[PDB]
């Protein structure tokens, strides 16, 4: 048994670095972080986009060709990269993630963990457009 | 027999050359081997991380990106557009334009007859770049 229902990518960097060819094909994201296990999704292969890239719902390939995620609910902040209880500074993605999530009107969901947030850059939230949701509380 | 910048007669071979030298400024005759059309000047960058697009971003076989020197609109011949050729024309086209998006550059057609083949269209952001057909 070593067949897939997909193409599978266990990291963000492998889905990037991978020369994504076939139009509409649809691949799986294990995960964001090799290993992690949180982030993954599936992804649609689209050679005719021309939106920005983002590294969490628009996807560049090192070739230029771009993976849409299937999202089916809020935005969450590990689809960006977001890693739980780590010494990284996680504002970067959570930022991002907020900001592709405010442009779609959608919430921005974050699992249940410990971020820090470093740096100087405030996060303005619009709440005519979405919010930041902590799960659980 | 001279020249002041190195020269190459096609896309295909400036491609096929091994670049090395960083900043070294070369020189495309032309896209198309002998059509006279989309040449220009071209410098080597080892250090950009630029996705090549076959146009303003050439990768050579080596991996050495060769960035063109453009001054004014993209034109679709850049990108390896051919005047009243049988062949499908849309896809140097929406290339060149996805790139001339990308800088807020309108793209420029040269006057001739094209071919649209297969079922993939171009949508054209007016924020970003338009696209003009020269002389109309």
């Amino acid at each position: 048994g070593y067949s897939v229902e997909y193409p599978q990518f266990s990291s963000m960097a492998k889905l990037k670095a991978f020369p994504h060819s076939e139009d509409g094909q649809l691949v799986r994201l294990l995960s964001w972080h090799e290993g992690v296990g949180l982030g993954g999704g599936l992804f649609k292969v689209s050679t005719s986009s021309t939106a920005t890239g983002n590294d969490g719902t628009v996807v560049v390939a090192s070739n230029g060709v771009r993976l849409l995620r299937v999202v089916n609910g809020p935005i969450w902040a590990d689809m960006f990269g977001a890693l739980p209880n780590s010494d990284i500074d996680s504002m970067p993605a959570v930022a991002a993630a907020y900001a592709y999530a405010a442009s779609v009107n959608t919430d921005l969901y974050i699992g249940v963990a410990t971020y820090k947030f470093k740096g100087s850059t405030p996060i303005n939230v619009d709440p005519s457009r979405a919010g930041i949701i902590g799960y659980q509380g």
